[PDB]
């Protein structure tokens, strides 16, 4: 588990982003960069070469789980491990965001604590 691997955190809010962001660095991460909107993660996935996305749902633009349908339907970038990470609590929106291929789940508000805990089940 690298701790200087590049993540792009994805949300409309961007307390929300910053929130993550220090989160992350708490655990030994500093290498993270945001996007707004999953319209704006794209582009920036596209040629970033980052390593691992973290990423919102309910987002005005493009909604996280199409993100991550482009992201896993773009053969350069379906490797990409994929947290997603949101208030959408519900089990037949959890299920949907795994058929679509994310790798792991964590719903708002979370600890440090439980989002160590969601990076190492990620981890395959
Ligand atoms: F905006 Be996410 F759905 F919390
Ligand atoms: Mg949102």
């Amino acid at each position: 588990a690298n701790k200087n691997m590049k993540i792009l955190i994805v949300d409309d809010f961007s307390t929300m982003r910053r929130i993550v962001k220090n989160l992350l660095r708490d655990l030994g991460f500093n290498n993270t960069q945001e996007a707004d909107d999953g319209l704006t993660a794209l582009p920036m996935l596209k040629k970033g070469d980052f390593d691992f996305v973290v990423t919102d749902w309910n987002m005005p633009g493009m909604q996280g789980i199409d993100l991550l349908k482009n992201i896993r339907a773009d053969e350069e970038l379906k490797h990409l491990p994929v947290l997603m990470i949101t208030a959408e609590a519900k089990r037949e929106q959890i299920i949907e965001a795994a058929q679509a291929g994310v790798n792991g789940y964590i719903v708002k508000p979370f600890t440090a604590a439980t989002l160590k805990e969601k990076l190492d089940k990620i981890f395959e």
